[PDB]
RNA sequence: UACCUGGUUGAUCCUGCCAGUAGCAUAUGCUUGUCUCAAAGAUUAAGCCAUGCAUGUCUAAGUACGCACGGCCGGUACAGUG
C-alpha cells in the first residue's frame, strides 16, 4: 500500500482567500535519495579497502 | 653644564645644620585669543546603589499541516518567504 495516498490532509478557507488543502510532509519515508546516500555509503567503504 | 649662595663673631678660620636653587607629580588660586595630541572617582569607602543598556545566535544542507503571507495542480506527501 502506497502511504503518499492516505495522507490527512486539512482543509483552510479563509475570507477573501481562494479555499486550500495542506498535507504535511512525510517523515521516515524510504524515497530514491535515502536509497542513494545508503549506496554512497556502502560505495565508501570499497575505496578505503583498495 | 662634574656649579653653589645667606645665617653663630668686636673681627677671623672651621665643624655643622637651617634657609636659599632646579626638575617631577597631586591639589589649589589668579588669568586665558588660535590650532595638534591627550590623562581623567587609584589614594579617604574591595563603601551603598534608583533607572536604562552591556550575550546572543540559521544555511541549499537537524525539526513547519501557524493561510502569517503566498504560485500552479486540484487526493495527485513536501512549491516558496517564514
Ligand atoms: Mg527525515
Ligand atoms: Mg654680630
Ligand atoms: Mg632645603
Ligand atoms: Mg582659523
Ligand atoms: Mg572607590
Ligand atoms: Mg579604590
Ligand atoms: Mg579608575
Ligand atoms: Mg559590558
Amino acid at each position: 500500500d502506497d502511504v503518499r495516498q492516505y495522507v490527512v490532509r486539512k482543509p483552510l478557507n479563509k475570507e477573501g482567500k481562494k479555499p486550500r488543502t495542506k498535507a504535511p510532509k512525510i517523515q521516515r519515508l524510504v524515497t530514491p535519495r535515502v536509497l542513494q546516500h545508503k549506496r554512497r555509503r556502502i560505495a565508501l567503504k570499497k575505496q578505503r579497502t583498495k
